[PDB]
């Protein structure tokens, strides 16, 4: 799989 | 929920 | 449409 990444500040990955 | 960004070029966010 | 990215490091578009 690969990570995404989305600012909430700090930068949270989500692995899909 | 947090902002994903995509490239349209323009950068778009998208809340989740 | 955009394009996500991802992080697999290589670097993966994804469409949406
Ligand atoms: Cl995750
Ligand atoms: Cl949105
Ligand atoms: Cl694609």
């Amino acid at each position: 799989a690969c990570v995404f990444f989305c600012e909430d500040a700090a930068i949270i990955g989500l692995a899909v």
